[PDB]
């Protein structure tokens, strides 16, 4: 279910968005979603336990798009961990834990987002802006 | 008007929660609001511009309780501003930048919080909840 939900962020390219929170002992996944509400984003960044694989995908007026998958997946269940998501012009930049960087364009020319929500087995422990 | 919504807080006694924001230039007032659900409330926190006021109050089923008005109004349109609230048995311990801190009793014998909203003119640039 819906953890957190954020309207009017006013964030831009340059930013920095540090999220860092417990993953359920039961989690099967989460997903940080960023774009302007909930049927539009620019980057959904999901962690998949059961296939072991981050998958990101952008959604336009509720249709998800070509997902891109990376195998890169050093997340553990029960664990606290720090999520770094930098906007970076074209291209989301999301920094994990072991220094790993997951890239995603940004397909669809946002120039500024303004909704976030955090969904499924991540409960939210710090958020930061800027 | 809604800016952050959080469920699922598992926020108990003895917890500390730091939010820090950004007022907007033109707010009239914003509400930090703690609770049960959005429709019962054991803190709403609300700077009010238009009278240089914080009123504070809890909400039982929709229904408003007895306000608490206080009058050291120490904020500022524009600015960024920290605040801390300490969930403590007998009550909310609000934590001001000028050292004011507001307390408002626990009227409902909460020892639990799992719902936040922060409404009206104030964008969260840091949260962090324990
Ligand atoms: O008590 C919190 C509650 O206040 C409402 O506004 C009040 C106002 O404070 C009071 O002085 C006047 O007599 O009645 C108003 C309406 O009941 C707000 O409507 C609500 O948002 C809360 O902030």
């Amino acid at each position: 279910a819906r953890m957190f939900e954020m309207f009017n962020l006013d964030w831009k390219s340059g930013g920095t968005m540090k999220i860092k929170g417990h993953i359920s002992e039961d989690a099967e996944s989460f997903a940080i979603n960023l774009g302007c509400k909930s049927s539009d984003l620019a980057l959904h960044f999901n962690p998949r336990f059961n296939e072991s694989v981050i998958v990101c995908n952008s959604l336009c007026s509720d249709n998800w798009q070509q997902e891109q998958r990376d195998k890169h997946f050093n997340f553990y269940k029960g664990s606290t961990v720090k999520i770094i998501v930098e906007f970076l012009g074209d291209k989301f930049l999301v920094k994990l834990p072991d220094g790993h960087e997951v890239e995603f364009p940004n397909r669809h020319g946002y120039d500024k987002i303004s909704y976030l929500n955090i969904l499924g087995g991540f409960k939210v422990t710090s958020f930061k802006v800027e």
